């Protein structure tokens, strides 16, 4: 109720911890309750976690706010990296 403005949701891939917990048009309004105004406040976060891990991210649908369970996963173009903030 004071545009919030954070970070818009990307899309909704299938056998992926985000399906069914996710979907795209979400915004995320805070993660493990700490509140995203940033994309690289995202980036520091997954940093700190490693592969295998787990994260509470908080999203608001439809005036309905739920938490979503994620896991930290690599990725084949970049093996050094974790989370690049995918949905």
């Amino acid at each position: 109720m004071n545009e919030a403005k954070g970070v818009y949701v990307m899309s909704v891939l299938p056998n992926m911890p985000a399906a069914g917990r996710l979907e795209a048009g979400d915004r995320i309004a805070a993660i493990d309750g700490q509140p995203i105004n940033t994309s690289e406040q995202i980036v520091s976060y997954v940093r700190e976690k490693q592969a295998g891990d787990r994260v509470r991210v908080t999203f608001i649908r439809d005036r309905k706010q739920h938490e979503a369970e994620l896991v930290l996963k690599p990725f084949p173009h970049h093996p050094n990296q974790i989370g690049l903030g995918v949905t």
